Formats: C-alpha cells, structure tokens, sequence
C-alpha cells in the first residue's frame, strides 16, 4: 500500500524513503522556520522526500509545571507559516479526540501517540478526520497487533495508514528494536508503509543503517542545534548539523536494498 | 505507610488488613452488577474483609469499533448508585476522559487511572481534582521507581490520597511476568502509598495471589465472573472467591504481624 | 508430589515442610565452614526446619584466572567430610566436570548441575550416574517446561531423584525476575519434581521474595548467607538467618495445610 | 580495529571485507560434508567473498542421551583434514571440553567457544591456549559489555587474537532479539575485537542479515541444508542451501558500500 501525502510525496514499503523528520515541540515561529528550512534545504540537495514533524504540545512531562509547547492554537498558526513559507507537508501529533478535526485542517498527517494507540474514541475521532494516519507502535504492544488499530481506522472510512517502529520493552526503562517487526507489522496489516522513529528507540547511524537496509517507507527522526543543552530527560535528538551526513548514507543504502529483491 | 480512607469502615494501607477491590470486567446489566457485587458482599462480611466493589461503566481499549463497551458513563453511575444504596459498599471504577471524572466522583468512591493513561498530564489531573482517592494502574512498560511521577502530579494538585495497583510487566511480546520486587520499589519511593496487585490482570491465579499477599501489601484487585471459559484477561470462577479470599486472608493476617528483620 | 529422600529425616516434596539448603558460596578454610555451618545447624534445630548444608568447591565461572576460586576438589570434600562427621548434617555441592562426579559423591548427599551446564548431556548424565539425588539449576534462558528434558536425561541413566532449582529469569541486560508462576509449570512437567526457590542468586528484599516464593508452595529454599556481606550475588547477612527462617516456618506451616481451588 | 589472520587471504575484521563463516549444523558423513563444502566454496570464489567452513563434530546438548550426536572428536578431524586438503579452505569448529582444544588445534583453524560454556573459565583458557583464533560466542544471558571478561581471560594466558559472535539476546521465554546496538558495544569495550553475526541461531533471514551487515562488522556465521525443514533436529532452520548466491550477493553489495562510508 502506498500512501499519498502530497504532492511528490508518497510512501510506501518498496518505494524510495521519506523522511519525517523535524523537531520535538513548537516553541516559536522563528525556530521552527529556521530549523524546517534546514531541513528542506539537506532533503532538497540530496533528493529525499521530506515530511516535517513537531508536537504542538507535550502531553506526558514528568511535572503538571514543565513547559508544554506553544499549544494547540498557536501551533496551528506555526505549520500554516511552514506550509506557506516552504510548501512542505508536516505531521504533528494527536492527543485528544477534539483536537482531530481541527489539526486535519492544517496538518497533512495525523499521528496517534504510542501511549494512546488502543484508545478507541481517539483513534476513531483521528481516522475520520480525512488525512493520513501515523500509528505509532508502543514499546508494549508486539508486532502482530498493530492490525486491530489498522482496522478501528478502516471500520471509521480511513485505509491510508502507516506504521511507526520505536522500540519495544526490554527489561525496566530500556529498549530494544527487534528488526524482525518491520515485515511483520507490515505483512498483517495488509502492506502498510512502515516508518522507523531512529530517535524515540534509544548509535543513531548502527541504527538507522540496520532498519533502512531491511526495506521499509520511513525515517522519523528529530534534530536539534545543540541536544545536550535540552531542557528534557527525553531521548536525545540528533545533532542537527550531522543531518546531511546521516541521510546521504540512508539514501545510499536505501536506493540499494530498493532493487533488491527477497529470496525465491 | 500512609493509610487511605475510602469510606468509614474501609482504609487501605501497607501495614492494615488487606482490602478487597472486587468485581467484575464491566456494567453490563443492574441485574447481573447486583448478582455478583452480592455475592462478593456477603463472602467478605462472611470472612470480615474490607471491601470495595469494582466495574468499568466502559471498555475505552476494544481492538474494534462495534465490540461491546458496557452501558457507558450514564447508566453506570446509576448502576453504581444503585449497589451502593443497596449494599452501602464504596465503589471504585476507572475514568478515561477529563470530563468524566467530575460526574463520577460523585458516585464513586474511589477514582482509577487506566494504565495506558498514567502519563497523561490533563486527564491526571483531571481525575486528582476531583477530590476523591485514586488508584494508579502501572503501566507493565513503567518500572517501579517511575510511578513517583503520577503521584506528584496528584499531589501537585492537592490530591494526596493515591494508591498504585500492580499488574505486570511486559516480559519479551505479549507475556507479563510479575516482578514481587516491585511492590516495595513503588511504596519506599512514593512515601508509603498504599499498593495494590491486580491478580487478573497480570495473567494459576491461587499461586499469584498467594505470593503477592505474603509480601505485606494493601490491596488485592480481583475480577470474578460465574463462567469465565463461555464469557466473551481471564477472571476468577465466582464460586472459587471464598475458597481463594480465605486463603489470602490467613496470609495477610500471618504477615502483617511479622516484622522486617533487624 | 514426588519425594527425593536426602538423608536420614531430610526428604524434600512440594507438599512436604520444606527443607533449608542453606549455607555459602564458596569453601575457604575449615574454620570459617564450620563457624558458619555451626550457626545454620543451631537455628535450623531450634527452629525445627530440616537442613542440607550448601556450599561450592570451586568456583568454574569467575571473571579473571586469578580470581579466588575456593579450596578445590581434594580439599572441599575435606571439609565436607569433617561437616558431616560433626554435625550429622548432610550436604549439597555443584559439579562442573564429568569425572568430578563420582568422587564428589562418596561425600555429598546431593550433587548439583550449574545452571550454565544444565543443557549439557554428558556431564548431567556423569551427575545422574553418580547416584546421588540431583539438584538442577534452572539456567535465567530456560523456560519453566523446558527442565523436563534435564530430567528426563536424569532419567534415561536411572537416576529418579531429581530436584529443580529457581534463580530467577533474564529481563532485559543483566537484571534477574522470578516468575512465580513457573515453580507450578516446573513441577507438573515434570511429573511432579520438588522445586526449590534460590533467594540469593535470584536478586535488603530478600525477605519480599523469600516470603512471596514459600506462600506459593515448595519443597525448599536455597540459601547463602555471610557475616558482613557488604564487606566481603549477596548472601544474606548471618544475623538475620533466625528472624528470616522463623518468617519461611510460619508461612510455609499455613499454606502446606490448605487446598488447591476447587 | 583488530584484524584476526585465519589463513592465507583470510583475514576478519570490522573495518574489512566481511567473512564468510558457514557450513553446516553437524559432520554426519565424508562425503555429505564435502558436497556441502564443495557447494560453498564455488558461491563464494564466484561471488569473491573470503570462507571459512564451519562444522561441529559434536552436538553436546540435544533433548536426549540417545539423540544423533554427529560422528564425534576422532572421525570429524579426519573429515575437516580432508575439507582442508580437498579445497584449501580454513575451517572452524565448536570445543565442549578442555582436553580437546590442542587436538582440535592441530586440524581446526578457528576454535569456537560454545554459547552456554562462555564463562567456564577451564574451557576458555584450555581453548585460548591451543594457540588457534578464538571465536567467542555471546550467550542469550549475556550482556554486550560483559564479554570483554571472556576477552581478558584469553589474553590472560596469551592468545590476543578473538572474535566475538552475536547471536541474540533472551525476549521473555524462548523467544531471541538482536539489538543491533550490542555489536558496536562487544566492539569498542574489548579493543576492537571482530565481530560476527550468527544469523542463523539468531531466529526473515534476509531481513536480519541485511539489518546485521548494514550496521558494519566482521563476519556472518550461517549454517545451511538442502532441505533444511527435513532436518533431525528441533533447533533452528538452517538456511536452504540453494538460496545462498541470492543471499550473499545481497550482503556483498551492502557490506561493499557501507565499508567505505565514514562515522559522522
């Protein structure tokens, strides 16, 4: 299955692969510009299609008082400015039911947060809101059960969705990202693309080189200035000035294993 | 150990008599909410062990949009009304949406986060304002040590009567294993909150039980039904809850009397 | 189920009062084994709790050639032979090479497969051989049904007292969880083999898991304990050995005399 | 870092060419044996990828006593010298008890230390004193920064020249991953020792060797039949045998581009 995003930009498990790559929450118009036009400018360069993620809002901080983002409104008012300034499509997050329709406005892809994949009202209300669908897959859940998502969404109108590998439970507080899912997310779900979020799984490069070489739609990935300087115990982004280095090595093996074929 | 009042007569903590949180899946029917929550009534006034009846009013989690969800939000608060004036038993169920938990806690008696819900900020502490306790699922993806930070959103906001319920960790795909470590891990690092260990969920359930009520802990979650094989995680046989509660009540009254070593 | 007749008054079976083997990591000198022996067979008698004294000769599987590995062989069954000829206590130890294996049991009363070594055929068969009760130690990558075929190759050369030994499951890098479900898959696969719960390699909660492990209904507890063993896995402080046991008694009097559901 | 000489125009390491180490489960006949060799040898001279030809002489840890056991110590080195003079191949093989190293050592080119036997220090110093490459073989239980002990122990009575294989880590009860992470890990915190990916035990075979092989390591280990699902054993399936051109053309190219790309 391949999954129209927009214009000159398709996903899809056999086709070239397109990075959703961003940044993790809006804080301000100028950051977010100056970070997405970095963005598109590598993407450009190197030929890879390019999808720009943010989070209007962090929904999950440790603390009722730790900063949250722009919000919703705000946000919105943000990636309309992205679309228009450099006519890319984004992808942004989804945590309440009522937020659905409202984002489908301006966002291109809808992503369901990994937490709250199960949720049955939240996805339903993201499935109807017409876009693309990212399902993110939670550390709990494994490879074989992402199809009753796949199918709240087809049951609602909405068979354009797509799967997002971050890692699965191993042990307390760790991950481990088993390369044997990406086939079999997307083999029971009828071929949905399958994306692999190489920041949220924790190296970045062992990584990201061992998912790309198994043939799948999608990076995702989120980039910084200066990741150490975070002010998160969240996972750390990529430095944003390695990016060109890391995507000219995705693409190279990308447009290897893409002609390639399986074995008889 | 802080001790949690639920309602006069029911206290829940880590040094106290083991209280029963006890019921079924979900609000089906009044007729069938009245069957079993009767049922686990007189056992536990039979055996003299505090009790709070438990339901969802909804299955917000159903891998499809038409599986059945139970009767919902406003017919399970009449429903719960119904077993609490009947039986004056408190009753404890889970709230999946902000806006829920206002309507029900003034029904309910104690407020449950759903495990996959835990690190959500605003339904939180949504359900934390609404003045009742609340009982906080672990997630089996959250370790021990991590639930802390619930916690201190509830009492972030004024809330300070928080339990937390054990049901597993996710043992390599689909698999939970109970780590019996961990009742402590929560309690020590959360300055005493009673703990709780749902034995359905984790899922042998006699073996489960047995371990984790020798421990020391506050609470045993447990859902039972008559037929649980011709039912559409798997609950108790109701007709085994008296042969099971005994046993869990000598446990916890032998080791509640014991002490930690020198 | 099954009983495995260790010694004159020591017999182990999950239905029976379950039995101590208890004692310390590794044989050093005369002196300190019979200090520390002398203090498990004064509490174990006070107590009335059937004893089997543990102890390595060798440690096989340290980290540098250079490490300390005990007194050895010729010298470990030295000091067992005194152990026993003192005490009247009978003893268990770990075997690590075939040819060990009949030496070892002109002395122990119970020899041990390590759990590194358990899917290895010829040196289980050597043990079996030797005609000594087994001990198996469940490795942390075997799952519980899987001992069966140790048992059965315990089996397949006429050795019918075979015994199985939880120390915990691998979860994740490095740490250890014990499933308390899998002592009942070990013993029913098994045809009802005694299992016995290591509280020491398993893992100050030593008490949560030892507590939780004898509520589920075993045949015994594998136990190692040292003077000060924050300045010397970690053995149980010697001090505690009454307080703790007396805690394994009480529990373990309780749950034998009750049923399973029915 | 390290290169290990196994023979003429064979050498491991994590910078180089990868090496093929594959064969077969158990030496169960001469000829059986020879074909089976024959048959990897014309792939990998046709593809030009370096081989060393794997076998054990002994399956030491079957369900039951009574199990085929393979043809054992004596006969085996016979068959291996034969493979020797035969085709000229380096050959490695499994050593289960101290007093067979130095006689394996005479035949044998590599000696591999079982998985459940890594930390046995007896078996490990006797196999690292014959004087051969010591290929260590991680166990499900261990951790990727704990092998360096074993490493130690080697060096510890002379022999500097190990090689470290992955072959999966325990994911609840039965079930294997690999983390792709741990082969950076065994890497840089033993001085940079080979290592080398056993994509057989590890279990797709493609997905996992091309993820493996993308990440940039020394060698694959692959153990293959022609008619694998016939096999006498209930341990893993070997590779069909007629699928290994396909297989190792795939990982030529990959190993072939990712060699020359940088770190970030």
């Amino acid at each position: 299955m391949n999954v129209a995003i927009s214009p000159g930009v398709t996903a899809g498990n056999s086709l070239p692969f397109v990075l959703f790559g961003g940044i993790n929450v809006l804080e301000s118009l100028d950051f977010t510009l100056d970070v997405c036009g970095e963005y598109v400018a590598v993407t450009r360069k190197l030929g890879i299609p390019f999808v720009f993620k943010a989070s209007f809002d962090k929904a999950n901080r440790s603390s009722i008082h730790s900063y949250r983002g722009v919000g919703l409104d705000e946000g919105l008012k943000i990636f309309a400015e992205v679309k228009a300034r450099f006519g890319v499509p984004v992808i942004t997050d989804v945590h309440e039911a009522e937020q659905a329709a409202p984002v489908a406005e301006i966002a291109d892809v809808l992503q369901v947060p990994a937490f709250l994949a199960r949720q049955t009202d939240l996805v339903v209300a993201i499935a109807k809101a017409g876009k693309p669908v990212n399902v993110k897959k939670p550390q709990f859940m494994s490879p074989t059960q992402l199809k009753h998502v796949v199918s709240k969404c087809g049951e609602v109108g909405n068979d354009r969705v797509m799967l997002c590998e971050r890692g699965s439970s191993f042990g307390y507080d760790n991950l481990v990202v088993d390369m044997l899912g990406f086939r079999q997310m997307a083999e029971t779900t009828g071929g949905c693309p399958v994306i692999f979020d190489v920041t949220h799984s924790l190296q970045v490069l062992d990584l990201a080189r061992a998912g790309i070489a198994v043939g799948i739609a999608g990076l995702f990935l989120e980039a910084h200035p200066d990741p150490d300087r975070a002010r998160c115990d969240g996972p750390s982004a990529l430095p944003l000035h390695q990016l060109e280095g890391l995507l000219s090595q995705m693409k190279a093996i990308d447009d290897l294993v893409k002609r390639m074929p399986a074995l008889e």
